[PDB]
């Protein structure tokens, strides 16, 4: 066998960020890569035509200054996503372009009842521990709920339902009704809040990496040289001994101290445990489904949509819409002119089934509906990524929680196991999901090690991390009247 | 590599009806079953203390005529499981006892609304095709709410609603927010309905095998020799070449034409494919977990329950009772005395912290107050099974379905994938989660690759079954008044109309 001090399973940036750290700390480290790539749900393609494109996660924005140090670290910089211009909400067939980072509303009642949801997703969020959902007031109330029966119950207007629902599909790649509330509402508090992860400027999807995120991976792998072994999925591991030991598809072993898992959890079914692992993590990883998306970009000669006064951010309600959201993935200088829009939970699986030339065809016409404009029609390239198709990631962008199972099965996420600790964004407390949660969770499943071995203590395993200068964060704020405001009932309970 | 027809993978009663089918049709066969035993879901215990326990699948009852068929071809008998005396229904701290299957309530309303329920589950069941509930008028609304959210818009008691989770827990052995209610209400239909899936006389809970279940498997296994290959984890699929590959755990490989997983879906995962499974299996099988359930046998001196006119059944509502459903396991011959009873769902996950020991104190405990009885105290031995921990079935009885996964996923279920056919309880049509489900998925996805090689027509890959004349299934009636008994709002509905 190949002896090792640390297995790192999965080349995502989770293991590679946990890896560096293992190696930078001077210890022989190992990962093991089922694919023939590094990157994981971040995938970076080059050709002559987009000159890069990420077709798996790619926005970094103010408060995930993990990724941020990293990729800095490896030489990367960052340029903002274009929002210059108006954004736009296209509702029942026609564009309201707008400006601020919520679609705003005319309509008084469809007023309160927008401002009451978003105001209620923060308020339950507050009463909902980061590091402990299930530790909420009313964990198992909220998490026997899905997100379809929490809308039914907030929206009084379907005004407010229809874009609860696409926030909803948007953040998580799943339809309302497939999610625990309680899950939900963790997700977005463990983000920011509801201003942060929606926005662009000042929030998630603020900026990209030049040059993709893929060469976050790429990067730690050229670190390590030949310890990323590529082409090495994990099938076995074996604690009955003194050391782990690890077995790939390929036949190889792998003996280790200490075993990192960064994979997606369910993919832990994946691999066959010796002894057996204990019963709620065996239960756990059955119950844990990730999201579906189709990522695709549609290429233009120029970013016409500026020349109307409009960003490229299009938001689209309702069923009809192949794609929900698009933002522009135009490059820094103006060219490359592109529009990147998601094809959302159930709309994936349908829209799967036609060819890649029939998508192109659907977006671009809606396109030029919504942005006003038959340059739409006419576009120069095409690529998209279906990430429901991939056997080592299982969907996109991450793991959801169906009702009842946060609850029951959430401490186990990120227990020990013998001599498995685990990594993946999954296990993040802060920006779970996205790849700064991939460093959070990487970095703190190192330093558990480290501290097993006795190299540093048990307060060092979790760790701040200074603000990028940067990217630095501007304070998300409310108004007195968003603060005070009656939702609809309220409203009629004083009348 | 170790050549033959047909590779099944997964030696439980599913994939051994196939092979057997398959074998007795003439064709090579090899069955690689992960663990040192076959039966997989089934497993019956010996020792000197029980002679022999059903630790998993027992119950065969009227209407499972595939099973019961295979059984008796095996050599095996069945006898009734104890329903002489008095059912009792234990609420807020008290038993009733009672005769009939449904537990009865003598509240007008009350009785309205339980009468209600069960109409109602089959008047939606009888919207959904057994072999195509995605095909239900309704199918998306109905798999977008939770069976809990169901109940909540059906029950207008507490008395209802708490039986009614009950009935979904023990069905199902996961909670009412857990599963789709579209899912639910086509897993009781595609049983036979309510009366059906609940009843032990003429019900699914009728009957168990003298010697245990265990003995279908190990029977087919005697029947094939040395085709059965234990200890043999299959995790790699490879079908890119003109035979398929199969490779096990232990380094061996094997070829074949065609390939039959029965195994349960999820478990799909253990095995890495090549080329990749197309997406919408991908995803499904990331989707489809098993419930959660400890089964637990108390053994006594006699079966003492007998003597208060008590058969055994107790049906347990709330909260504080670790187990909300026990039957007779007393052995035909009246000897080896004994409570089975099951701790469903979350109580699955929670007494799971306990030892052996302090679960059999809480069981006895229990048993002693339902049946009032102190005898209940004085166990003579005790087994018990969470199948919550075992990696090769990952969980009991069955796979449910979350909202949303049946109308999205359903349909690849038992969509072959190239050479690969699929066959498992989970994808039977009648009694699907049983053993009978098993035999029918095993039977069919081994006719599946008959009609592939041209050695039967297509009209015979799904094949009825005769009735048992060992077994014969009393028909299901409801009397007038069940069937024109308003509901609660349907009274209520009247009321405002009457005084107008
Ligand atoms: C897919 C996607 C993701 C995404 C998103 C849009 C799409 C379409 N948009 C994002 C965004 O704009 N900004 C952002 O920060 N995140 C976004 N996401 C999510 C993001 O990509 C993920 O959160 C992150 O990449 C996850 O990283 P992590 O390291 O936790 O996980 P991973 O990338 O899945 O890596 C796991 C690796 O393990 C390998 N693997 C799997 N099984 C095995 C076995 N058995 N043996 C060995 N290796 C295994 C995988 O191949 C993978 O490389
Ligand atoms: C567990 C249980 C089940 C049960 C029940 C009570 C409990 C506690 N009560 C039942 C009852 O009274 N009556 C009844 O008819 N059914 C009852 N159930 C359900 C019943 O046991 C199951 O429906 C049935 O046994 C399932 O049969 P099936 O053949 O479809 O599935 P299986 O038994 O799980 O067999 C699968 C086999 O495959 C092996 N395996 C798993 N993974 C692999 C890999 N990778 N490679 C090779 N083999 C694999 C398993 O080890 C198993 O043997
Ligand atoms: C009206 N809707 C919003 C449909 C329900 C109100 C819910 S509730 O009355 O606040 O429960
Ligand atoms: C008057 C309110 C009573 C609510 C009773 N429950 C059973 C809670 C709901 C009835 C739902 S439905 O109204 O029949 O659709
Ligand atoms: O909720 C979101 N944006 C948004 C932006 C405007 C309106 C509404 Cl309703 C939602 C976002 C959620 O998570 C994401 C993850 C990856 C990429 C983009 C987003 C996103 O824009
Ligand atoms: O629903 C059931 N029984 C029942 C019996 C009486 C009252 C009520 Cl609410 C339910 C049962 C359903 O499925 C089963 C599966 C394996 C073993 C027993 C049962 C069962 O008794």
């Amino acid at each position: 066998s190949n002896k090792c001090d640390v297995v790192v399973v999965g080349g995502g940036i989770s293991g590679m960020a946990a890896a560096k750290l293992l190696h930078d700390s001077g210890l022989n480290v190992v990962v093991l890569e089922a694919r023939d790539r590094v990157g994981g749900r971040t995938y970076t393609l080059r050709n002559q035509k987009v000159k890069y494109v990420d077709l798996g996660g790619s926005y970094v924005g103010p408060t995930q200054n993990r990724i941020l140090r990293l990729a800095k670290e490896l030489g990367l910089e960052t340029y903002k996503v274009n929002e210059v211009e108006r954004l736009i909400h296209h509702v029942k067939g026609k564009s309201y372009p707008f400006r601020g980072p919520f679609p705003p509303v005319w309509n008084p009642i469809t007023y309160l009842d927008h401002n009451n949801f978003w105001r209620t997703m923060d308020d339950m969020g507050r009463e909902i521990p980061s590091d402990a959902p299930w530790k909420a007031p009313l964990a198992e109330e909220w998490d026997n709920m899905t997100m379809k029966e929490l809308l039914d119950k907030l929206c009084w207007t379907e005004s407010a339902k229809q874009l609860a629902t696409l926030f909803v599909n948007l953040c998580v790649t799943a339809e309302t009704h497939e999610v625990s509330a309680l899950w939900f509402l963790w997700y977005v508090k463990q983000c920011g809040g509801t201003t942060r992860i929606i926005s662009t400027t000042n929030g998630g999807q603020e900026r990209k990496f030049v040059g993709g995120s893929g060469q976050v991976s790429e990067r730690i792998m050229d670190l390590l040289g030949d310890r990323v072994k590529l082409e090495r999925p994990v099938i076995y591991i074996d604690q009955t001994r003194e050391n782990v030991l690890v077995e790939t598809l390929n036949h190889e072993m792998y003996e280790a101290k200490y075993v990192i898992s960064a994979i997606p959890p369910t993919l832990g079914m994946k691999i066959h445990f010796n002894p057996p692992l204990p019963m709620m993590r065996n239960q756990m990883i059955t119950r844990v489904p990730l999201g579906s998306v189709i990522k695709c970009i549609v290429y233009y000669k120029e970013p016409f949509w500026r020349k109307k006064d409009y960003c490229g951010t299009m938001i689209i309600d309702g069923e009809e819409a192949p794609v929900a959201y698009t933002l522009d993935d135009t490059k820094p200088e103006g060219n490359y002119a592109a529009i990147m829009g998601f094809i959302l939970a159930h709309k994936a699986r349908k829209l799967a089934r036609l060819t890649k030339e029939e998508r192109l065809k659907k977006l671009c016409e809606l396109y030029a509906k919504v942005l006003g404009s038959l340059e739409a029609l006419e576009p120069v390239h095409y690529e998209e990524k279906n990430w429901c198709e991939e056997q080592y990631s299982g969907g996109c962008y991450t793991t959801y929680f169906p009702p009842g199972i946060l609850t029951q099965y959430g401490r186990v996420l990120r227990q020990p196991v013998d001599r498995i600790y685990f990594a993946g964004t999954e296990t993040a407390t802060h920006w779970s999901g996205y790849m700064e949660g991939a460093v959070e969770a990487g970095e703190r499943a190192a330093r558990e090690i480290l501290h097993a071995m006795g190299k540093i203590p048990e307060d060092e395993i979790w760790q701040s991390e200074p603000e990028s200068v940067d990217v630095p964060a501007q304070p998300i704020t409310t108004t007195f009247l968003e603060r005070h405001l009656p939702s609809v009932p309220g409203l009629l309970r004083l009348i």
